[PDB]
């Protein structure tokens, strides 16, 4: 039952308990083409990882089958929108490459979509072989992310 | 003469900064909480934003006594878009140098679509501005230059 843990705060855990709905779902995307392939798992408030790791969104890197933890879930930070929720993973493993040594983050941009309770997971940027954003944002659709 | 400056084409970056001209001219500004702890962010797109700071594309204004903190630079701009949303970011803004740490602030403005406006209804969602500590910068406001 470990879930969320926030940052730090109420109004907070109000728009982690309004996404409680989504915690049994898994989210995934595979990137790139033969040999540098890359898969993005994704979880809100659960483990996302095979390294029980606390990871609460991963790269798999398909090559050898390598995860990297973007963001743990036990750092999250959410904030409600206009049209729109973020949440954020915190943690992740450090990029030790021209990035820096900071450690990875996870943002994913849920965006208002009354016709769907969640679906659309996809990666908008990324620090993932040839892309060098530095920055690791996702989108997804959800009618949980609606007023 | 000088204009925002991609980190690192990508000339989908580019395109889709183009997209955002019509913004250029424009300053936007917030305030928040009140006496005698209120605070200001003006916001530009591509354009000094500051008063006395130097190619600040975002700057946070402390009321009491007009101290300028940099949130973000665009000369180190990164810019994304998604379904009806834009996200504009300023990187390389001043060190926290606090219980945040002593990674540089970045202002993340995030523009989603609306027809009725070419742009409106711009505030803070996040700050690390008095006893609001998130550690993080994010603005939203809305334009019809980012419905999709
Ligand atoms: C988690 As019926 C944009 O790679 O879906």
């Amino acid at each position: 039952e470990k879930t969320c843990d926030l940052v730090g705060s109420e109004k907070e855990l109000a728009l982690l308990k309004r996404l409680t709905p989504l915690f049994q779902k898994s989210f995934e995307s595979t990137v790139g083409q033969s040999p540098d392939m890359y898969s993005y798992v994704f979880r809100v408030c659960r483990e996302a990882g095979q390294h029980s790791s606390g990871a609460g969104l991963v790269q798999i890197q398909k090559s050898n089958g390598k995860e990297t933890v973007v963001g743990r879930f036990n750092e999250t930070q959410i904030f409600q929108g206009s049209n729109w929720i973020m949440l954020i993973y915190k943690g992740g493993d450090e990029y030790d490459n021209h990035c820096g040594r900071e450690q990875r983050r996870a943002v994913v941009m849920i965006s208002c979509n009354r016709h769907t309770l969640a679906d659309n997971f996809n990666p908008v940027s990324e620090e993932r072989g040839k892309v060098q954003d530095c920055f690791y944002l996702f989108e997804m659709d959800s009618s949980l992310a609606c007023s």
